[PDB]
């Protein structure tokens, strides 16, 4: 399971899509992920929330016309979802967070 700053980050990269174990927060939702319940593991058994459109309102990550941000849940496997995110551009810059979205600082 590719899940780590590194993997993902080479992956995205490489491949320009997230690996298969990603799943965004509408499909999570409708398989029946709970946040409140900390089941996700349990509905969607392997996969991790990820590929969902992040608005950037804040503008910590750096703007730019046609610029798009995505972000991904890094590090997870069970249980509640973590701090940890990447988040990449459409034209795949990649940042990490691992403050639930205070800060950000750049991996690729």
């Amino acid at each position: 399971v590719i899940n780590t700053f590194d993997g993902v980050a080479d992956y995205l990269q490489t491949y320009h899509k997230l690996p298969d174990n990603y799943i965004t927060k509408s499909e999570a939702q409708a398989l029946g992920w709970v946040a409140s319940k900390g089941n996700l593991a349990d509905v969607a058994p392997g996969k991790s929330i990820g590929g969902d459109i992040f608005s950037n309102r804040e503008g910590k990550l750096p703007g730019k016309s046609g610029r798009t941000w995505r972000e991904a849940d890094i590090n997870y496997t069970s249980g509640f979802r973590n701090s940890d995110r990447i988040l990449y551009s459409s034209d795949w810059l990649i940042y990490k967070t691992t403050d639930h979205y205070q800060t950000f600082t750049k991996i690729r």
